């Protein structure tokens, strides 16, 4: 039923409209287009401060590590990193930066650090994921251009890796709890998942936006007393505006949890 919901919902938003829903209890889920590739933009931060954090485990990064960079590195939208030219951030700060403010140049320093798209890419094949792929830096990466495999995932394949990186072992017990403070201390995601969640639920999520309509988040929520569900959305080709696509978003989480609570 929450498929047949999800599809009217797709139709009212004039685009294209993925969703995976992982009920780590079991293991099951339940997916819309689950297979289709979506263009991530910002959402694949969570997974590069993983891939950072997956270097501290092996001892190749550290956390404290203090990294340099000029005015000519700034691209835009990077309300953390502008601020901080002339002192530079740790990788700490920069993974704090990129995925509770979608900081740009954090991701670009990170991804940096870590050896570009391919380093990160690789990264996610190491755990099983061989669908998601980054290509381009900030802020290209955010085409999301119909039909162009660059900087895509699918909802399903997200949504695993969430949960590998999250609450499975591919991180060292230290590291998926600091992956998971990160994504739990969001502030850009206000209007979307959070906005149809339960007031009780504690969530962690990542958002994304880019051209061709596109509105994404995607997120580990943990509601009172039960084993966590992971949520990925993704909205591309989208006629609304960027206001109504963070309603949409947020209504896939009303519909969740509907379904969770009411046996759909």
């Amino acid at each position: 039923q929450l498929s047949e919901q999800l599809a009217e919902l797709e139709k009212r938003s004039g685009g294209r409209l993925g969703v995976a829903v992982l009920d780590t209890a079991t293991g099951r889920r339940i997916a819309y287009r689950g297979d289709e590739r979506f263009p991530m933009c910002s959402t694949f931060k969570a997974l590069l401060a993983a891939a950072v954090l997956a270097r501290v485990d092996q001892g190749k990064e550290r956390l404290d590590r203090r990294i340099t960079y000029g005015k000519e590195d700034l691209v835009d939208y990077s309300p953390v990193t502008e601020k901080h030219v002339g002192d530079g951030m740790t990788v700490a700060e920069l993974c704090e930066a990129a995925i509770t403010l979608s900081d740009n140049t954090a991701a670009n320093l990170l991804l940096e650090a870590l050896g570009g798209p391919a380093a990160l890419t690789a990264f996610l094949r190491s755990i099983g994921d061989e669908v998601t792929r980054l290509d381009r830096w900030e802020p290209e990466l955010n085409e999301a251009a119909p039909g162009d495999p660059r900087d895509t995932t699918t909802p399903a394949a997200m949504a695993a890796t969430l949960r590998t990186l999250l609450l499975g072992d591919a991180l060292s017990p230290a590291s998926r709890q600091q992956l998971v403070d990160w994504l739990v201390a969001n502030k850009t995601g206000d209007k979307r998942l959070r906005a149809g969640l339960p007031a009780d639920d504690r969530v962690g999520d990542k958002t994304g936006t880019g051209g061709h309509g596109t509105t994404n988040d995607i997120a580990v929520i943990w509601p009172p007393g039960r084993a966590p569900i992971v949520v990925t959305v993704y909205l591309t080709e989208s006629q609304v505006d960027a206001d109504a696509r963070d309603a949409v978003i947020a209504e896939v989480g009303r519909l969740v949890v509907e379904a969770f609570h009411h046996h759909h």
